[PDB]
C-alpha cells in the first residue's frame, strides 16, 4: 500500500485500555502503528466473548466507512501498549480518490477477517471446547506476539481469555488446560502459557 | 448501470448447483442478477453446513480480489435458480482504479457479512447443539415467511434442514426435538412450536 499519509491524529493507548466502545456512533478509522488491540462482542447474554485481535499494520473502526451510517460492530481494546493513527471517514474517502490503494488494503484485511471469522463459527460447530482450547493455543501459537521458548512458543494469554474465545467459564477452561499440561501440550504460567512443540 | 460489461457475460444455475467449490484456486467474481445463493463450510466427515445467504445485487467470489494466490474458502450453492455475471479480477481491478465507488460498493458487502458473520460467532458460542437446535426454532419462529398458530408459531423445516443450519446430522436433530416435544416446546408434516 501507500498509507505514509503525514496527517494522522496519533495517539497512545495504555494496556487493557478501551479504544471503541460497541454501539458507539463514530465516523473514524484507525491503524495500529504499534501493539496489539481485541476485539471483543457480546454473546447470547451479553457475556463479553473474544473474537479475535489485530496487530501492528492492521486497520480497525473501518466497517462503517464504506456506509444511513451505523453503530460500531464490537469492542476494541488494547492489549498491549497500543500507539495507533486515526483517521476520519471523510478525509480517508478523499485519499481513496487520490489512490485506492489504500482501499485495496483495507479490502485486503476484510477479506481476511471474514475468512478467519468463518472458520470461527466451523471451529464452534465441530469442535468441542477442549478441541477448541487446543486449537486456539497452537492458533495464536503462530499468531504476532509469540516469544519463541527453549521448549516451543511462550503466548500471553489467562484462563479467562481462552474462556471467550472457546465459548467456556474461566474454570472449565481451566480444567481442560490442566489435563493438557500432563498430556504435554501447554504449561500455564502467571501472565503466560508455554506451548511445547 | 452496475459496471461496463454487467450483463455481458451472464451464466445461469439452477437450484441446488454448486458455484463456487471451496479449495478451488480461480480468479473471478461473481454478481447475482436473480436468485439467492448459500454460504457453506464443511467439516472432516463432509458435515454439511450454511454459513449465510446472498441474494440478487451481491458479489460474491471476493476474498480473493485482494491478491498480488488463494483457494475459495467456502462453497457457494444456488438456492434458487440463480442468473450470475462472471467478472474477472483484472475487469474488476481495471475498472475500479478508475472508479472508486464501485470498490466501496463491494467494501459495503464485505462489511455487513463480516458483522453478519461476527454475531453469528456471539449467537453460536456459549450454547451446545442442542441449545442451537432450541435456538433455530425460536429464530425461525421470527422469521418473515413463518406463520402464526392458535397455540403459538408454526414453521415449515425438516431434521435435514436444521442440521444444514446447527451444523449436524439429521439423527441428531431428531433426538433433540423428540426430546422438545416431550419437553414441552414443539409438536412435530409440519412443526408447530408451542409458546
Ligand atoms: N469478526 C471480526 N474480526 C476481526 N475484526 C473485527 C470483527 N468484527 C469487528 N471487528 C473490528 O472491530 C471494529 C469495531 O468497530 P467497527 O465496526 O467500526 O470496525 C470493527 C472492526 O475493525
Ligand atoms: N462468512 C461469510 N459470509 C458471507 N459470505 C461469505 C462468507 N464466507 C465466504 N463468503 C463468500 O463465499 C465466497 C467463496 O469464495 P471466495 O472465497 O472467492 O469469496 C467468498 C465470499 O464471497
Ligand atoms: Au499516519
Ligand atoms: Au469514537
Ligand atoms: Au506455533
Ligand atoms: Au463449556
Ligand atoms: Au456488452
Ligand atoms: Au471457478
Ligand atoms: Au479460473
Ligand atoms: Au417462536
Ligand atoms: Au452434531
Ligand atoms: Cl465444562
Ligand atoms: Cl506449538
Ligand atoms: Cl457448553
Ligand atoms: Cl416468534
Ligand atoms: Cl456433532
Amino acid at each position: 500500500l501507500d498509507k505514509l499519509l503525514a496527517h494522522c491524529h496519533r495517539r497512545r493507548y495504555t494496556a487493557k485500555s478501551t479504544i471503541i466502545y460497541a454501539g458507539d456512533r463514530c465516523e473514524t478509522l484507525f491503524f495500529i502503528i504499534k501493539g496489539s488491540v481485541t476485539i471483543l462482542i457480546e454473546d447470547d447474554d451479553g457475556r463479553e466473548m473474544i473474537i479475535g485481535y489485530l496487530n501492528s499494520g492492521d486497520f480497525f473502526g473501518e466497517l462503517g466507512l464504506f456506509e444511513s451510517e451505523q453503530e460500531r460492530s464490537a469492542w476494541v481494546r488494547a492489549k498491549v501498549e497500543c500507539e495507533v493513527a486515526e483517521i476520519s471517514y471523510a478525509k480517508f474517502r478523499e485519499l481513496s480518490q487520490q489512490d485506492s490503494e489504500i482501499l485495496y488494503t483495507l479490502g485486503s484485511q476484510m477479506a481476511d477477517r471474514l475468512r478467519k471469522t468463518t472458520r470461527k463459527v466451523g471451529d464452534l460447530a465441530f469442535l468441542d471446547v477442549t478441541g477448541r482450547v487446543a486449537r486456539t493455543l497452537l492458533d495464536l501459537c503462530q499468531q504476532p506476539d509469540a516469544m519463541t521458548h527453549p521448549d516451543g512458543m511462550q503466548i500471553k494469554i489467562t484462563r479467562q481469555e481462552i474462556g471467550r474465545i472457546v465459548g467456556c467459564s474461566r474454570e472449565m477452561v481451566g480444567r481442560v488446560l490442566k489435563s493438557l499440561e500432563e498430556q504435554g501440550l501447554v504449561h500455564v504460567k502467571g501472565k503466560t502459557m508455554v506451548v511445547f512443540g
